[PDB]
Order: structure tokens, then sequence, then C-alpha cells
């Protein structure tokens, strides 16, 4: 029976470098808005590229060959990882609240869900520090080679609005597990929850240097941290015509390593089979779970014909009771979207819809004054060609769509640019395999939708050392 | 569209140590039957503890290192298997005759499955040799520590007659695959197949000692391999009485690394939603393949009361027209079994069934005079108390299990001692998975009938080096 | 500065059986010597055959289809690790006064040593629990085949006293890890250190049953592990000819896994280019180490002809200068010996030794009445036939032998049967990378004194699922 | 005692798409060279974008759902690179005579050294086919997740004229062993290699439009790759600025995964331990190798001040005995540079040295009138500063540099941008492993120079697959 806790202070508000909370090189302050009330909660610190040029001077020195992060023990830089679990467990009221407040997320779902998730993985990071193993390969010849994995370097990270603390943790854990040194730059309407974690790594005892967290604006200082020549690597996620602008800068300045995770499609497909009561429920979630912006996600539902007609009125009983409002609330399913600029996107494609075929099953306007609430919106009859088909919504808004064979599904859902997730739900063994493995998508999820070894491969580099032996013998 | 070679000449019947044929110690010599007639098809030499001897001292020799084959590099060892492979591809056809008239197994499955089989082991392994591959641990303090994946020494190696020449590769794949050096016992019964190799290996080129084969019985040859003091390795594939006895004897000698391969009953289960055409089939050939003699196979098929009744009526018509006749005549589906003691063994297990309240639906008797056939027997009604569900038949004779709830089958088919193979055939999800998850099995197998291979084979020895100062 | 805890009492002194403690079945209650004075600490409850069956059933249920322990998360299964690290963490000061009241081992050894190995290792297999991986292999024809690792079941666990925490914690931690269910048993003579870790257990929150204590002698409990039926596996470490009985009992009970920790030789191996102030110390501390007794170091050291006159004389000033007393006096570098049967086995071979040919350089006698307490002891001139070098001393003696070229001490070292532990001083590379190659052993240090530690604690479970079609 | 083939016959000299030899579109015709004349071999149909537009079709074809390339069993595929590899084995005297006479590489370099390469590559990819293995993960809850390794798809593969069949076995092997599908364009100074393996790819029995082999020019038909939107994958290797133009181009067109492998310096550490008679052997065989022009070979050498008078003095009698020639002749250690641009290009970088302190100790000037021939070049007391130590010298010139301590070199040989690869020569234990583990390189070699696994990771790409199940067990 967890609640807020109230009267939230916001008390870190300045850059952090090296350990030190530093104010701006140029002086100047952004503003802070609750998408709840549209109100101003407080002011940030405006980073820029001189701000980036003193972050990685300080990421560069705490990664030099005599370094407190490079004499360190691995299994200790696990054991910093776990010291930042327990206090991210100590915290868990406030970073929810934070997370609730900025990122306008209800609470109980901030909780339960997103801080879970935060804790799970930096303890499931702290496991893997000490156990990154190299090999040895019998090579031809009087020979012995082995490879060591290694960190990286200096390594730039751009996170979206989207889960401002997850993305924080999916980026940052990874890292230091393989020993690097962070520059990292969070959204600029959600630097909060982001910027409370840096007095956490503080406390938790990370060696200066380690972690620069940077808040700010995108073209200024995110394309700093992009064409930035002392820079080993970038990890961008977002969106994707700010990714291709990553990757060009980044060609264009050191080669840096570039890692991309873009948006796009993701398309559920419903078979008969399925339970009615399961299947509706899990995709109902998986639309409109957190506001419905979210890259993991997907809008597009693809259900048999069979079921077509029991399926849409399941869905609209769903958007007539779901409980739309305050973040602080416990009823609230559902809270505000970020931005005025994201607010007027989607009521844009939504009366695109409108007048392109699809039905208004319900909702389809805002909700009211203050905040940039969205009532639950479901369109029926939906086709592949229409505008809300291809470019994907980022809100409560749902498609549903009409299917017949089990070749043509695959041909729909798999007709989309780089970047896919699956959903399938069925109760058909030899149905699930073939649509889970004619699917050109990352991740198909099966009865199932809700959003490892391979995560820290990107953050270390490969060191193959090979000797001359006086005789080899097998 | 193969044929068996007439005219069969079995040219390879003696000892193979250090790429020579050599004579029995003792001189003597043991018969080679066709299962089929009964007949006498050969005379093989005779191995025993002197014989056992000499080859150990050859693999010994062949391991030392200032060997050819531990000088060589791991890219050849696999180069020579993939050798080893092409010569059994070039010789496929007599090859599998041999296979078929010693070991009774039709010519064409033995063609088109057991020697596919062995042809593509040795390719396989061919291509693990420079791909075993150890690791660098970042340990604590200033240290360094890797690990090497070394050959353990000479092995030793025992082989039943299920499956004689596939027995053999399963068995001198992995092993050379990871460097070692071979003494191999084929089967009493069954060494033709086994010995043939033996001209092959030298042909591909194999150092002297690296293989050696011995034909021989099991409590001359194949104990005197448990119990020799110069054998680091052995792994043993057969009967649970015997592989009590491998461990036992290894024991009170050096405490060599033991590998029991071992039978145990298999459950096949058949849910009502599963296709009846396609099921029916693959658990008619999860019994029957090879004369029902093998330790890969389950005779026991659970079947769901509703369709229970179709499935029997399903399971008889597929008896009463498989073909059974002559290993070499190509509509044949089932050779002989193996044995006398085999035939027997068999006939005893059925006339308990009968007895025991079991419905002999169809066959129960042998075929006729000469060879050892028994004629396609199915029993229905079977319980889980019965002589013939506890001890596995290891023959044509399949068993049809009634069972009522999921909940059921499992606790059932889980009640074995230590071997299990599982089988489920359905088409839900959540029955298939749940299903393969709570089953206490090695393997299982969806809707049907490697790495970890070859790690038996080789022992890590791990290495750590004081370093000046340690980075990340 | 850590000191030892004062007036420490034994609160824990009964058998620990599915998260209770009972008493002994039979009633009976065994005294625990303390080997620093002589003096009884206090008294445990003798388990037997029928407090075995007790806590194998107790596993039995807490690992069963339906269990809290085999519902739970794995990465659950690692928190229950980690916190068990922190209570060991706390407990820090009182499992050390345990182990050096109990053990004999010097107090700050206990604090530093021995009890940061056993946290060290309960944080790095939390870490492993949801990280262990099976693998989907791409086979032949249309299938789909992925490999489970899962729990073996019930698991059988017998420690020596040479390292009574750290052996529990070597052992416990990665069964645990892998879902097992264990029953271990504690050393005769040093229990009350795993004693203390069931109120641990208990107090971190593992599931009743999981972890199963049980304090008592050899052939009476420790026997009963071995040949128990209920039993999945056993994994033994300690002396030679108590791990051949066994395997032997596990062979003629239900042919359970069987993982042995046996001795064997450890030979150091010091050539003329090592510095002398490095080498000295770290073969000194290699062999006098908690009191000599321990498995994983070794007495026997080759020291080139250039540089073994030196040897000698740093060596015997190390021995001169050994503080030897009462394990809570923190001025102390060696205790005790553990028994009387240990104190006396030392001075057997000691005494052997000096009528042998080795020169007596320094100790050979005891100290005297009340403890266990030999005074460090040096021989000089010693060769490869004597009683000493073969059979390996438990206790503080280290031998001084002579090599001359870089081919003598490969051959004079790797000549030992089964279990061998390599350590070489060189600054020559080729010199180094040539021993440490050529060296039959298991494990090699190079100027010093995990992940395949878990495989034997988990099962492959192979499941291949039929497809409608395949593509890469 | 092999031969080279006389008379060679140089029969392939078309396009290669789908099995089949194709004209250029446009109809022209581009000559090939040979370097050790200057005298023209014979005249290679020229490629261009509607020459790769082809390629890409029958690429895409034979990775279609439905094709024999997908059908194919793992192994099977592991069976047509074994294939290969006998056939290039029988064929391994023409192979290297069409190596020595279009690269310029001395025969019997060619047919011991860069032939038992391609066929070793050959035989170990065939070996890793079926041997690609995912994972099985114990995530949390009631779900079973595994993951499969899936092949990109159409890989496009840029080379250069170092090592003209090496490279092209280093690129063609890894990506059919994963199931991809090739689109490979030679350099244009060397096609006669690469095209003579598409008769042998036809021969050994792959499916149609597996490989295509598309031999042309830079700007043209290597550019037509980088920007094609049919294109899944590139993996480019040559200089850095040509590097620098296909990951932006890659960018502007589908963001397709780049995978470069650009030059570099590559020191080489002598210490005073070493035995003097085979690292002066090793180091020159280092640099000269190849006739130099090589981004595995490195030009820069420190030598310890102890040694560094000797060590000069048998380099300089090495550079003397240099037997160089023709590449047909049995005698000769070293072939002719490839270009005429080449050629002009290490003549500059020569006078540069001369004329910056550095002692010309022999050579300096080319060897005669036809071919592209340069005298052994050995540079005494050379700085960090220097023109020639920064920029790479491509050709047979060896760099001799002083250094008083290991802290010296470790800081001196680091100074580099990107690329690095490392040879230490020691017998001192803790010296190697210091400097090998403190230097910031790839690859590392320890008292050798020389000519895995981690190679068919950017030929996959992984997909995770999780399942919901009704209960969890261990
Ligand atoms: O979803 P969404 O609309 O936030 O997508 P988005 O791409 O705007 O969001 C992802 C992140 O990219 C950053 N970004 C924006 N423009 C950038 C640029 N020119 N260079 C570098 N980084 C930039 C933003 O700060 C944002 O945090
Ligand atoms: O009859 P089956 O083949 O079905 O099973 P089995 O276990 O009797 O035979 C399997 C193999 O073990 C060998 N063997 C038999 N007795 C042995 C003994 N005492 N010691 C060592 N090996 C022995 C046999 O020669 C045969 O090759
Ligand atoms: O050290 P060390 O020399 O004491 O080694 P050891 O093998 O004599 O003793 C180590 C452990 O083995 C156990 N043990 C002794 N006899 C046994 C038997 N017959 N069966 C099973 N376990 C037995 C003891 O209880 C002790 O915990």
């Amino acid at each position: 029976l967890p609640s807020p806790t109230p009267n939230l202070e916001i008390k870190y508000t300045k850059i952090f470098i090296n350990n030190e909370w530093q104010n701006s090189e140029s002086g100047r302050v952004f503003p802070v808005y609750n998408p709840a009330t549209g109100e101003q909660v407080c002011e940030v610190q405006e980073a820029d590229k001189a701000d980036i040029d003193k972050a990685v001077q300080a990421a560069r020195l705490a990664f030099s060959l005599g370094s407190v992060w490079r004499r360190m023990d691995a299994s200790e830089r696990g054991r910093l990882l776990d010291k930042l679990a327990d206090l991210v467990e100590r915290d868990r009221a406030v970073l929810a609240t934070m997370e609730s407040l900025n990122g306008g997320k209800p609470f109980l779902q901030a909780f339960y869900v997103d801080l879970q998730g935060v804790i799970k993985t930096f303890r499931y990071y702290a496991g893997w520090a000490d156990k990154i193993h190299g090999m040895t390969i019998p090579v031809d010849g009087d020979y012995f080679t082995f490879t060591r994995h290694e960190p990286i370097g200096v390594c730039g990270q751009i996170i979206p609005w989207n889960f401002p603390l997850l993305m924080f943790a999916w980026k940052i854990a990874p890292a230091l597990c393989c020993g690097n040194t962070v520059v990292i730059k969070p959204a600029e309407q959600t630097p909060l929850s982001a910027l409370y974690m840096g007095a956490l790594i503080k406390e938790a005892g990370f060696p200066p240097g380690v972690i620069n967290i940077l808040p700010g604006y995108g073209p200024t200082a995110g394309a700093a941290i992009a064409s930035h020549i002392g820079i080993d690597k970038i990890a961008f996620t977002g969106s994707t015509e700010v990714g291709k602008l990553i990757q060009e800068a980044a060609g264009r300045s050191n080669l840096k390593r570039v890692t991309l995770e873009l948006g796009g499609k993701s398309p559920n497909i419903i078979f008969a089979d399925a339970d009615l009561d399961y299947a509706v429920e899990q995709a109902h979630q998986g639309v409109f779970f957190n506001q419905g912006q979210c890259c993991t996600a997907g809008s597009r539902i693809f259900v048999e014909e069979s079921i077509y007609e029991e399926f849409v009125r399941r869905s609209v009983e769903r958007a007539k009771r779901r409980v739309v409002g305050s973040p602080f609330d416990p009823t609230t399913e559902q809270g505000p979207q970020i931005d005025k600029k994201q607010y007027n996107k989607i009521l844009e494609l939504i009366q695109s819809g409108v007048a392109e075929g699809a039905k208004l099953e319900c909702g389809g306007k805002g909700l009211g004054r203050k905040g940039f609430f969205i009532e639950p919106t479901v369109f029926s009859n939906v086709t592949d060609d229409m505008r809300i088909a291809k470019e994907e919504i980022f809100g409560p808004v749902q498609e549903i769509l009409r299917f017949k064979t089990m070749d043509e599904v695959i041909e729909r859902a798999n007709n989309s640019d780089f970047g896919l997730v699956a959903a399938v739900f069925t109760n058909d063994i030899n149905k699930a395999l073939t649509v889970s493995s004619a699917m050109q998508a990352g991740t198909v999820w099966i009865n199932c939708y809700n959003a490892g070894e391979f995560g820290l491969r990107e953050y270390s580099e490969v060191k193959t050392v090979t000797v001359k032996i006086p005789q080899k013998n097998s």
C-alpha cells in the first residue's frame, strides 16, 4: 500500500561532472514542466558544447591506465552496481514520485513496473561484471592465442523521454559492468530522475569522472556528444531522423562506434483459437501502456475474421472503463502526454484516420484543460495503405485490422523498415512457430506483451593476443 | 536406387593395433552369425587381456609428448576426420551391406539412415576440432587466469550391437576430435563394420596407435579395458547390469573417468488434439524402428481415452501390413532380431503380457524356422504394474496404455529409475511446454521421433599468471 | 584492527533438517575438540543413517515440481545467495572466531583469508543464478532443438576439516545457484562453523529443506549419504582411500553422479632467474599456510643448482623467525595441528626422513603438551624415491630438492598418480610457457600461489521440436 | 618444388551474377595491368550502378523465404564451403599464379602463404556453419526465452588490392557460413583472382545468386553498393578517407550495418633481452612482407638503446641482400608495387624523410624502367613528430627508432589514431605482459608477427523469442 511522497522537492538541478555539482558554462538555465497540469516544477542548468568538453575530460581521466576505475577488481565494479541498487531501493518512494511527476506516468506503475525494472537490471549487471570471459584458441602452428574483453572507453549515451529512469538504467548498467566511463544526456523534458541518480552514484562510491550526467537539449548538448573527437563510442536511443544525423555526425568526426535503438511498428497477431479474455487484455495493456508513447510497444493489431466482431466489443468496453487522470491518483490507469508538441502530433493523426476511412469507435478528442490528456481511442476497419498504418501513432490509440489467412498476416506484418517487434496469440504450436519464425522482428512475444548476455557485447571490445610457444601440444 | 553388394567378402577379420593387423595372442578365433538365416558369416580374431595390453601400449605411445598426434595442428585433426567421412561415403554401399548382413537391419534403412548418421557425425566433429575454446577469467587481484581444454589420454570404449557402426562413429568422432587415442571394443556379435573402419582409418592416414580396434567378448576383452591401469578414460554403452560392473571395476583400479549410457524406458505421450495419421505412424516408427532393439526407443505409448479406440485400431493395421523378411530384400521393413538369446528373451516377455491380462491384438509368436524373426506385436489395455511395463521389451512389441488427465501421465511417465527419453504429440502450446518441462528426461521430442558431447572427452587445465599491475 | 569475540559460546549444536533444529534419532552426542589446547569446546548431535533418511526426504520435498524453490525466479536464488553473504559479512568476527577455536587456524587468517573467500564466493555464485544459459542448435531437417540447464536434484556433499567454512561455501554456493537441494556432512572435528551457517540460512529466508546440515563421523553419516537410493549426486573432498569407497558405494547403490576432490602432490619449481626475495616468501607460504594441512598446496619444492645454496639459507631463517602459538594471539603465524591422529602421523614421517637421508635443517619435534603444535621443519637434499617425496606430508614440513636441467623437473614433477597442482617461478617466457604446458596438472600457478565449477551441479536437457518448414 | 603455370589463360573476365557470366550493362571494359612490367594482361567487364542493381536482385531472390539457400541445412552450407576449398586446392597452382601475375606478389609466397590462408579459411568456416548456437535464458516470471542467430540478408563487401584473394575468402567465408548472400566488389587493379573464384563457386554447386562478383571502380561500382537501398549490410576494408565516405553514405540511404577495417600504424617493440637473430629477422619480415603494402603490417620499430647500434647494422645487411625482382622467379623475396599511384606516393614519403633528418641507410630510389620496383629502404634515428612516423608508408620502407624506458614506448606507441596492432620481442614475462595489456591495440603479437568465433558475430543478427508458459519450474 505505498503512496507518493507529498511536497516533493527537486533538490538536484545542477550539472553532474567529476562527482561535482557544477553550473552551466554559458550560465543558461532551461525549464522543466509537469505534463499533468502544465505548471513549471523547477529549472535545470542547460549544458552545451563547453559543458560536454569538461565532461569528456573528466571521463577520459577516470579511464587512464593508472585509474581507480581501471585498477579496480572487476568484482568490485559489480559491487558498486549492487550498492547502487540498494539506494534505488531505499529511495524507491521518491524516485517513482519524480518519474510520476516529471514523466507523467501513474505513480503505482512507476513503483511496481519502472523502478522494479530499474532495480532488477542494476543487480543483474552487478552479477555480470566479473563474468565477462574471453577465450583461448588452438590456432595453427607453434602459437598460443587468447582474447580479453576490455572496456571501449568514453561512452556517449543519449536517451528519450519515454522511460527516463529505465532508459538511464538500461544504458548505465551495461557500460559500467564492462568498465567504461559514461557521458550521458537525458531528455530535455525529463532530466530530473536522471539527476537524482547522480546523488546515488556519488553516495554508492563511484570514482570521480566515471559517470557524467549532462541535462539539456538535443541539437545542442546531444549533437556535441555525437561530433566529439574525444569520445570513443555513442549509444543513441530515440527517433529515426534524429538517429540518422547521429551516425552521420559520427562518420565525419572520429568514426566512433554507433548503436541506435530507433522506433518502428510493432504488430500484434491474434488468432481465433486463442482465449479471448487474455488476448484482449494483454493487447489493451500493450498499446495504452505508459500513455501509449513507447518504442517497445505497438498500436497495430491484426485480428482473425471469425473473432473480429467480438474483439471490437471487448476493446471498446475497456476504453469506456479506463480511468484517465492525475498521475498521483491511485485509481488512474492512464496519465497525460509529455509535450504540447506531442499532444498535437497525436490528434493530427487521429483526425487523419477519421477523414481517411477508419471508424471512430471511442474517444478522439482531448480530455480537457491543463496537461495533455487524450481520451482512449479505438479505430476499426483499418487497412495497410492508411497514414495511421505506415506512421505509427505514439499515444493512446489502437488500430484493429482484419485478416484471413496465415500467409496474409506474415507479409502484412513484415512490411516495415528497420525495427520490428512481434506478438502472437495462439494455442496452436505449428501456427505459433511458423509466425514467430517468419517474423522479421528483433523480439517476438508469444501469448504475452511487456517491455541480456548480448547486451554487453556492444560495450566491450575484443583484444586478441598471441604468443610464440617453444613447441605446441594438444 | 541403391542396392547391396552381391557376393560380399569380409576382408578384415583381424585385430587392429598400431595400424597393423595382428592375430590374437592366444590364437583363438570366434564366429560371427548372420541373424537372418543363422548361418556363420566368417571367423574373427578374439582379443583378450594380453591383446588389450598391446593395444594400450600402442595408444599410450601415440599420445606421448613428442608424438605426431600431439604435435599435429587441431585443424589437421579435423582434416583427418573429414577424410574418414569421405572414405565411408565412397564405401557407403559395402558398409551398409555389412551392417545389414551382420546386424540384421534391412539394407535401405542402414544405407539411408545408419550410414547417413555415420558420415554426418564425422563431418560434424571434423568441424569442432579447432573450435574447442577455453576462456580468460578476470580473477581478483593482480592476476590473469586462462583455461586450456586438453585431451584426457587413452580412452577405452565399449559399444553394443544396437547400431554397430553408428555407435562406433558416435564414440570415435568426439574422442578423436579432442585429440585422444582410442582403444575400442565392438560387441562380440557385430564386429565386422567396426573392423572395416580399421582399413579406412589407416587409409585416411591417421597416425599409428590412435585408433585401436579390438573384437571380442565382454568379460575377456571389455573387462580388461575397465580394469586396465594404463587407460585414462572409459566410455561404456549397453545394459544397466553390465554398466554397474564397469564403474565398480574402474574405481578399484585407477579411478578413471566413467561415462555410462544405459537403457531405460521411453514414454510416448499422445493427446487427442494431435493429428492421428501422423501420430500413429511416428509412434509406430518410434517402437519398431531397427527391429525394436534400441536404447533410444520407447515401447510404452500412452493414449488419451478419447482417441484410444481409434489408435489401437490404427496401430494393428500398421502391424498387420508391416513387411517382415529378408534384410537384403528392398520391400522389407523389419529384419530379424540379433540373437537367439534376444529372440527368447522377447518371446518370454510377450507370454508374460498375455497371461497377465493385456490384450494380444496381433503377432505374439515367431515367424518361422531359421533366423530370429518375431512378427509385429501390439498389446492393448496395458497397466503400469505389469511385467511388460516395468522392464522395457527390446523388440518389435508395442504397448498402448490408457490415460485420463495430463497430471496423470506426467507422474506415470516420470516413474522410472534413471533412463528417460520423452515424446509428446500435441497441437496445444500450453500442453506441450508444460509436459516437456515437467518430464524428467535427457531428451524430449515434440511431435517427432552436439557441443555438450565433446565436454566429456577433454579436461580443463586452468593456469594463473602473476602480473605487475592489473588494468581492466 | 579486528579482535576475536571474547566469550564465544556455541549456540547451535543440533542437527539442521527442514529448517528445524532436531536431535539425533539414536540420541548420541559427539564431542568437539579445541586443537589449540586439547580441551572439549562443546557437544554436538551425532547423525546416523536414520538422520540421513529424514534429511533426504526433506530435501526431496523441497525439490518436487510444485515446490517454492522450483517456482522461484533464478534471479531470486541469486538474491538469497547475496543475502547470505551479507549475514556472513555481519557476523564475520563471530564465524572467524569459531573457525579459529574449532579449526585451529590463526584468527587473523580466518578473518582476512578464510572468511573473505567465503563471502566472495557467495557473491560470485549469487551473480550466476540467472545467467546459466543453454543453447539453440541448427540441426538438420525440419526441426528446432534447444538445451535446458536444469538442477540435478538432491546433492550429497562431504567435506574435510581443512577449510571447514570455505569448503562449506565452495560446495553449497554452486549447488544452490543451480537450484539443487543439499544434504551436506561437515567433518567430525570441525562441525561448528557449518552449523552456525544453518542459523544464517534460515535467517536469510531459504525455503525449508533446501539446505540440510548433518554433523557426525565418516563411516556412519558419510557412508549413509554415499549408499542412499534417494540421492541423485555425491560430491566428496578429502583423502584418496575414502574417495575410492565413495564411487564403489555409489555404483552399487543408484549410480549417482560422483565428483571426487582427492589429494596428490603439488610441486613448486624455482628457476635461477627468479627474484629471490619474492620466491622464498611465496614458496614458504605455499607449504606452511593453514598449518601445512591443505590439499590445495604442496610440500615438495625444486630449486635450481645455481640458487640451491642461497635458498636453503633463506628458507631456514623464515622458519627460525616464524612465531607459533595460540590462534587468538594476533602475533602468531602458525597454529596447532587438528588431531592426535594428525599430530602423530606427521612426526612419524618426519623421523622417517631423518633416518632415510634428508638433512634435518631445523624443527623435527613437537612444541609440547596441550594442543598439537609442531615447530617449523626444513629438509635438505631430498630425492624422488624417498617416502616423504612420494607420500605427501600434510603438515608444517617442506622439502628442498635439487634439479639440473629443464627436462629434469618436468619428468620428476609429472611422475604422480591422479591429482596435481604446479607452481613455477621464472622471468623467462619460453621457460614458463614450456613448463606450465607440459605439466600434467589441473591447475598451474606462475610466480604466485568459476564457470566450469557450476557445470557439475546442473544437467543438460535437449528439447527438439518438429517445425512446418525450416529456414536459416 | 611447385611451379607457376606457363602461358596462363585468363578465361574469366565477365561479370558474375546468378551463376551467369554477363557483359557490362554500359558495355565498357577496363584494363588490368601486370605490375611487374607495366604491360596490360587483359580486359575485364566494367560494372556500375546498373550492373549492381541486377546483382542485388539476384542476391535478394536467393535469400527469399522459399529459396534453396534458405531451405538448405546449416551443415550443407558447410559442405559447399568445404568443396570450394577442395577446388581451390586443386587449382592452387593457377590461383597462386593469377595472384602473382596480377598482384605482383612472389609466386612461392602466394602459393605457400596466401593460398594456404584461402583454403584454411573456407575449411574453417565450413566447420562453423552448423555450430552457430543461440541461448536459453532463465528470465523472470512464467516465461521461456530463447534466441536464434539468423542471417542478416544481402551483404555488400568491398575489398582492396592488398591480398586480393585472401580478402575475398575473408569476406565470403564468414558471410556464407551464416547463410547470407553476397555482392562483392574486388579492387579495380586486381579482380582476376576473385573472378576465377566465380567459376569454382558455380562448380561447387552454390545456389544461383548466393555469390555475385562485380569487378570495377570505387566511385562507380563500390559507391553504388554503399548507397543501394536493398543491401542490408556492408563490410569495407581499405583507406580511412574512403571508409569515412562509406559509413556516411550508408547512413543517408537505409541505415545498413557498417563494418570498417581501416589501416593504421603498427609499432614493433624490441627489448634488449630478446634474441637478436630472431628479432631482426621477424621484424624485417614484418615490414617487408608482401611488398610492405598491408594494413596488417607495421612500419615503425622501436629498438632499445642498448642494442640499437647492432639492430641497424643487422637490418642494413638484411635489406642489402634482399633479392628483388620478377615474381615468377623462385629466388626473389620482393615483388613490385601495385600502382604508379602507389609507387609515386612511397617515393614522395622517402625524400620527405630524407629532407627531415632521418638517416637513409640503404635504398631510397626505384629499381628500373618497367614495373614499380622500389629497392629495400631503412631509415635510422627517426622521431615521433616526423612525417614518416605519423602517416604509415605502404611500401618497402622500414623505420628504426630508439627508446629509453618501458613507460616511454607504451605512451609513444599508443599515440595513434584508431587502428593499432602491436608486436613485442622480449624474454621477460613481466615486460611482455605489462606491454601487451597496456597497448591500445586490437591484436598483439608476442615474439612473432605471422600472416575466429568473433568473426561471424558481425554476419548474423540475434532474434529473441519469449514464450508465456503455464507454470515455471527450475
